């Protein structure tokens, strides 16, 4: 109901620094945006928790909006192995590349963000590791983990990850097993707070608290393909004053509708408000959580 | 088939001495090329033992390697005139030849070389004992035996072949028969240790071993489908070599891994290492063990 999906609530930006190609054509993400760095995040058959939590924010979204720090390089050069900073933290990361890409950006353990980037025009290869030789070449990156940021502020730095009959799993490694093990490349749930670590967990409890909040109701231009519009400049109930608006039944019922003073008619949000986890035994408000394919050390003696 | 188990252990010759047409491409064993010698010994539905066992030595290889001795003559001519002692044990032998081939290379009663020759241009017949007049010309030896030969120094002269209730296997003469005995073509194992004759088996009990040697280790570089990378060029444990290489612990417990500073990464290869024999309850280390159909004489009544 409502394919409006497309709608980036608040800024929605996506730009990191090495593609400067589409830097006019991310900024901002509307309907008719055809940015590279997020068509790939509507895709069926490959990302399914975006598609089940899409009115929300990205990675770069969330960077953009002064959330997720960036990185120191935030994105390294695959081509000399004369060293970089991205390779530690890949090399135990198994993610895949599709055809046609020069850089693969994810989330690294010290709540950052890093990317890499290959020296044009080579493309990436198979493991995401290196940069081999070259149909057309995209013009941004590749999310190699799939997840999902929102707008939060809350504090938890001094946490650890507390997952028993384990060692090293992922990037932490709380002991060493040299006995009887059981390596593999499963998936395992993190929560990444504010300025916090890679935080891996358990089990999944995930809850969306919908509530009349202004990053829950989509705008778009009216007009007698369509273009987005500002929320933060719709008023609220009881009152006919500034930039007039008009939705359904939702936003009528939250705000004003003039019908035909208003210039943009909006809608609402197929899903959407603030996002609790359960970490400790604690109702706690993410940033980004999501889901990757490492190694995981599993204790037997 | 399988061009990932293109790469043999130690030297890898796969020729001898007068058939040496096609040495550009079996020596060393590449990819682009079309070693004759070879081709055969991946075909699915043939040789599943090779297949099991694909790096490990083979005849020539175990010749060039100074592990089996060669006969006199090592190249025993089908052009034989009332006599040639490597016809008596070949005529026993019913074995399969697709023609082409114009040589045949198997293990004598005495544990060393004997293979056969055909004069330029011939090719052998369906029985594989004459060489015809003249698709081309395959310029190899087509492998009579399934058997796999390896690096041992395992004594064991004193063991003879040892059955119950058989009477002369092959060429070989175990006890004395004058009743009813059976004339017909069965599969029987075979073992040769150091410095003894064909040794044949009755309940053959293989076990596998890995090992750490360079050549149980494949290493496919990244940077540029994938493309081999040679593993000598890695370094040594107290060493150094020219490049640098990187893997999983079983390639880091051999040697020395850089990460990000090297340019492939290494992995292990499946069907390698040592492997013994059951003899008498005691494990021992065998040298080539293998199957061949022989007329096979039973005590009957």
């Amino acid at each position: 109901e409502d394919p409006h999906l497309r709608n980036r609530p608040g800024k929605g930006h996506n730009y990191i620094d090495g593609m400067t190609q589409e830097d006019a054509t991310c900024k901002p993400v509307t309907y008719a945006g055809a940015c590279s760095s997020f068509d790939v995040l509507l895709e069926k058959g490959k990302f399914p928790l975006f598609q089940s939590y899409a009115h929300h924010r990205t990675l770069l979204e969330a960077v953009h909006d002064t959330i997720i720090a960036k990185a120191d390089p935030p994105s390294c050069d695959l081509q000399s192995a004369h060293g970089n900073p991205c390779m530690k933290e890949k090399l135990v990361m198994k993610t895949h590349c599709p055809n046609d890409y020069q850089s693969a950006h994810y989330l690294n353990n010290d709540g950052k963000m890093a990317s890499v980037k290959c020296p044009p025009k080579y493309e990436l290869t198979e493991d995401c590791n290196f940069c081999r030789q070259m149909a057309s070449l995209k013009k941004g990156s590749y999310p190699l983990q799939d997840l999902f940021c929102q707008s939060s502020e809350d504090d938890g730095s001094k946490l650890k990850t507390k997952m028993k009959g384990v060692c090293e799993v992922g990037v932490q490694a709380l002991k060493k097993c040299d006995g009887q093990l059981s390596t593999a490349h499963e998936v395992v749930p993190f929560a990444v707070f504010k300025n916090s670590k890679k935080v891996y967990l358990d089990k999944l409890d995930l809850k969306t608290e919908e509530n009349l909040l202004p990053d829950s109701f989509v705008c778009f231009e009216h007009k007698g393909e369509l273009k987005s519009f500002d929320i933060s400049q719709c008023p609220k109930i009881g009152g006919h004053g500034s930039k007039k608006c008009t939705g359904d039944a939702a936003f009528c019922s939250a705000y004003e509708c003039t019908a035909q003073y208003a210039n943009a008619y909006c809608s609402h949000a197929n899903g959407s408000g603030i996002v609790q986890i359960q970490v400790s035994g604690v109702w706690k408000k993410p940033l980004c959580v999501g889901y990757e394919r490492v190694v995981v050390k599993r204790e037997l003696s």
